[PDB]
């Protein structure tokens, strides 16, 4: 592992494009680098990174390093300060936590209007008018929208745009304890969300792979995503625009903007190698080039390229949605508010809860990372205990066919003895006689415990 | 369920006088109104709400409203101004929380001493006196009071006379960090109950349906209880006087106050009808005499209705005790307040914690809402443990059932083959025999585990 | 229990010479006194006391008395002005708690370096000599050091050398926020002791007991521990001094200084036999000495006996080593506090976590004891579901065993029934045929599962 690079980011990322600048880092020094892309890296990475474990090189949207490096999992970087000037500081921002860089900043992701410019030549400046838009569609076999509604990062715009907010900034520093996801902008932006799936313009079960085949098999006329949807849908071959967001109660949709930026882990023993990739391979015209050609970057944080990347109309929506959001806080809590969200849209979505009840919820979670820690560890158990009880179970039935087999035993057994000229057997062994006798009643007491969570609640 | 009403009070309180003003709604409007009183109601109401189900109307004293709107779950009420000047503004107050009236108020209710005018002519004044009284009323076969020390509403007059409170009240706000359930009062109000019940002046068991009972039998001379309480009495025939709650070392009682509160569902689709209903038809002398006439409701909201209730000299005295005592807070944490005193006072009562330690925990407990969810969490999860492990035990005993006739069939086999002039069956087939071998380490190591609570302390 | 006395001391002080201050109480008064030393009872204290079981008397350092007092368990104690001007003002600080004396010290405690000068005639007055002190003495088949790694009492004076801290102290109060052991000093502190290890300079598994042995035996030049070891030394006839602990970047290593101290149990029902117990019986020259020619008491708070153990070299080490560390506080949440860091020390030593990564948990763990216990909880669950699924195994495992002599029986049942010529055991008794059909999948699903604290963090 010392004089070798392992490298994470996520699947929806170029990341064979990123293993194409490490393949030039390998020709020049040496040094191979492998680029994996595993399922739930965000997730992952902490856990493997506590270790000492994990890849020397994490990328993914800066929000969730503040957490990272609160945790003692990311080296402070050391660029220089010619290096630092190749970047823009508003991207350094989005790095730097207490006072330290603790990634490279690597391009600014926003969320835009996708459409479809065959179905939908003129796309909708409002959010109100879509559903009036999909009863048209869907008489031609169409619909009007589909965008993943299983992850919050998506529905966010829509939740901000009345009003609805993380945690209050004031005085350069973000509150913790005054939260937003409850306020009336949050409630009135979901509800319309909810309404659409109610009236059936959306699906609350429509997902990442879901959309993306739709749209780009030219079914929905708009879809809601990042730059790096933009390569599958060139494949398509579909006409489309990326255009900004609707508005909703007349506000702009505000999208929570995303630095994807690259951390080295604390225990690498690499850390030399990282920075030398990460300045002088990837974040220069041609590293960047080979990652954006294989799934778009976004506006990159390198000026060199982005003075190139800019031309772009895609990119100049990209940046117009940025501007009418906001960048994400990285402070530790980031991912309490995360799970605390998307817990509440998908409750909401899916009619398990009312839009009210999911955001009051949602609220009291996001209000301290030890609140979702208890929330989690009820879903948890609440989980575990089935697989005990199902195991239990299980066994009981095991139990019961094997007595089966066992009472048909016994009934040839004494069968036999008769039919020999013997008494049945017990009597003619002279042995008082063992009978199967099956206690149930704590089999029966599981099989009527409601959920935990349930429980816990009605103590 | 558009179209009807479904209402849910206490089982204490007058159900089937309320189902009376349903039924007289019925006639007037066709609407069908149905009332349920299921048990644990408060308890049920948040957990069947969140999910957009429940009654449309929600009937408690006003201590649970703030919490079940903190949690999305009430409709805000919008009576006009002539309505709103048909009640006290005291009671409006009630169920105010953030600026919104959040319910509408029904009847002031406060604990009062209930005595046998036969047996006890003249009650004491002082809780000190009781157990002289009680000893020489043991003596004719008798004792001098019994009340539900189960609930800790019953025991708080007491607990609160020389000092102890729940949340401090300064500047017009609660302090939920400033609880004052283990001060020197609160300790001395707890003591000396749990002194009447070691000197066996009381039973750590008596619960509301014993004390009733006892009372309304003519056993006990005194009970402590509300104006829903005195309609069973009238029943019984019982000679009994209403009057104030013995002092504590010189100081009143301090009753908490409630006021039975009517809110709207949040998910009601009869929002409307919920309005008319109570405003229209409960909230009238003649709908609030129905339900007062199946049980007392205490002072009435409503002045008009008032102004004749005051005359009863119970009525006085339920006020002079309210006067006395403190309206509840509305606040969210008043759910982890009445948790922590409920353990505290069984805890205590029973024995199984000393007063001190009790309420030692209780202040820690009632100081945050995550505080109490904690202690429920293991206290449910100490009973799933015992739940499965004697499911565990109990499928081993069954396995060792099915065995024993295992052995048994194997014996008469053997028997069967010797008899009949082959060897014993294993070598007559040719086989390597099986035999039972039945593990039970694991079994044993379960049986060992201390409960969970007592683990977790001692980590 | 009323009339006799019952004391808890820990099993590595003079409890043998604290019971004949116990007999010296029989002989003149006819009160017996047990002294008792359970394993963890500082652990079992508060879960025995709470019931109102538990010691009459407890002894410990001062700093776990804050939480037992704050918990409803010491009594106040009530030495009169006389009795206080015997004892050092700073021992009677040590023991008040929210302005009330909840224990009797009895001696200052700190850790020294002790050294076997026949290896060693010169110590290190640096940590950082000691690697190559330690390859010097290796190659003579010796080592360095070895002290007690499992508890953090032994490692603290290293990571608070260079600014480690547990709480903020300032305005005479501690902050319970402001938690130091994840400063710069406090890593560089761990860090340096994980470096012995990795060098193999020390073994994380050395515990008390090991250099204990290895040190009274010979084998290591150096240990580092308390005053009450030295009686064990004596025995072991080592040629051995006790001086000041190594520097640490030139800085002074800081014990956490504890004060022996002797809590009354608030439900003792001897609350007077134990004052003058102590008052009269221990705390007096003769008592003191008693208990010191057992095991060492170190700086005994008691001015009169004191002004002889001052004189000893070995007294003044300990109170030079006492005053560059500092006293420990007595708030309730040290208990979280050593929890977290003894954790942190285990995690880091063993290389299951990181340095930085185990003290960022520490952090988090030490500034809330509703953490710790969050901790504390899934840790106790994670060991519970691996109990369980064992159980869950070993029955299925059990019920394989007993299926196979199930259809052996069946085979010769068969052959039998075919050889006595009949058809095989079913068509001859005419019935359907039972199998064994055993169902594994969800014995499969619970061996999948990784541990609970893994899980909870990934949700
Ligand atoms: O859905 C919550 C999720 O949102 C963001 O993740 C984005 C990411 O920033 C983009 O690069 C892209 O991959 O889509 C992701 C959503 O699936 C936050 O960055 C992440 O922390 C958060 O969990
Ligand atoms: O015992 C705690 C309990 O006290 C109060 O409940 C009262 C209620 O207000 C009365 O209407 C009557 O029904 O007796 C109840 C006690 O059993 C609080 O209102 C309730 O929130 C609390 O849990
Ligand atoms: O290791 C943490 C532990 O440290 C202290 O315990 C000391 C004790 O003070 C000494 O008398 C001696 O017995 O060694 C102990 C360490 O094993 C704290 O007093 C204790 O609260 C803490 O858990
Ligand atoms: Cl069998």
């Amino acid at each position: 592992e010392e004089g070798k690079l392992v490298i994470w980011i996520n699947g929806d990322k170029g990341y064979n494009g990123l293993a194409e600048v490490g393949k030039k880092f390998e020709k020049d020094t040496g040094i191979k680098v492998t680029v994996e892309h595993p399922d739930k890296l965000e997730e992952k990475f902490p856990q493997v990174a506590a270790t000492g474990d994990g890849p020397d090189i994490i990328f993914w949207a800066h929000d969730r390093f503040g957490g990272y490096a609160q945790s003692g999992l990311l080296a402070e970087i050391t660029p220089d300060k010619a290096f630092q000037d190749k970047l823009y500081p508003f991207t350094w921002d989005a790095v730097r936590y207490n006072g330290k860089l603790i990634a490279y900043p690597i391009a600014v992701e926003a969320l835009s209007l996708i459409y479809n410019k065959d179905l939908l030549p003129n796309p909708p400046k409002t959010w109100e008018e879509i559903p009036a838009l999909d009863k048209e569609l869907k008489a031609k076999g169409k619909s009007a929208l589909m965008f993943n509604l299983q992850e919050p990062y998506f529905t966010w715009p829509l939740i901000a745009a009345d009003g609805g907010y993380a945690f209050k900034y004031e005085n350069g520093k973000y509150d913790i304890k005054d939260v937003g996801v409850d306020n009336a902008g949050a409630k009135a932006g979901l509800t319309f969300l909810v309404d659409l799936i109610k009236n059936k313009h959306m699906n609350a079960d429509t997902d990442y792979s879901i959309a993306e085949a739709a749209f780009n098999k030219g079914e929905t006329a708009m879809t809601i995503n990042g730059p790096w949807a933009w390569s599958n849908i060139d494949t398509s071959k579909v006409n489309y625009g990326v255009t900004v967001l609707p508005t909703f109660k007349g506000q702009p949709s505000k999208p929570f903007v995303g630095v994807l930026s690259a951390g080295i882990n604390a225990a690498s023993p690499n850390k030399e190698l990282a920075k030398e990739f990460l300045e002088n391979y990837l974040l220069t015209d041609e590293g960047l080039e080979a990652v954006n050609k294989d799934k778009p970057l976004g506006a990159v944080a390198l000026k060199s390229y982005e003075e190139e990347l800019a031309k772009d109309p895609r990119i100049a929506a990209t940046m117009e949605n940025a501007q009418k959001g906001e960048i994400m806080p990285n402070i530790p809590q980031m991912s309490a508010f995360w799970y605390a969200v998307r817990t509440a849209v998908i409750n909401a979505a899916s009619g398990r809860q009312t839009v009210d009840a999911a955001l009051a919820a949602a609220q009291t979670n996001a209000a301290a990372l030890s609140h979702q820690r208890l929330t989690s560890l009820i879903h948890v158990l609440e989980q575990d205990q089935q697989r005990l009880i199902t195991a239990i179970n299980q066994t009981h039935y095991n139990l019961l066919n094997v007595a089966s087999v066992v009472a048909q035993n016994r009934r040839g057994l004494d069968w036999l003895y008769i039919r020999l000229g013997f008494q049945s057997l017990c009597p003619t062994i002279n042995e008082p006689c063992c009978f199967l006798r099956i206690q149930n009643d704590s089999i029966i007491r599981l099989g009527d415990l409601q959920p935990l969570s349930q429980r816990v609640s009605t103590d």
